[PDB]
């Protein structure tokens, strides 16, 4: 459904690692996440590129979001998890 604020601003959600209460898992800065039809969750940075964030949208044809990956200290990648269900419990 519909994010459950008043003016969702189309459902589309500006974020930040400050407004999603978890470590960035990106290189990038802060961003928008935004749910399509067909249980799809889709991430788009701050220039304008639209990237997967599920292996669903990935399915789809929106692009790997891996180029820009984000390790954690000793090395070793990040998950995109806690951003993905945050993302699609939004739009519950």
């Amino acid at each position: 459904s519909p994010v459950p604020l008043p003016s969702p601003t189309s459902n589309k959600q500006d974020i930040s690692e400050a407004n999603l209460a978890y470590l960035w898992p990106l290189t990038v800065d802060h961003g928008t996440i935004e749910c399509l039809p067909s249980d799809n969750a889709v991430f788009v940075a701050p220039d304008g590129t639209t990237y997967a964030l599920n292996d669903r949208a990935e399915k789809a044809g929106h692009p790997p979001i891996t180029p820009i990956r984000a390790k954690g200290s000793g090395g070793g990648y990040i998950s995109l998890g806690a951003l993905l269900s945050t993302t699609l419990n939004l739009c519950g």
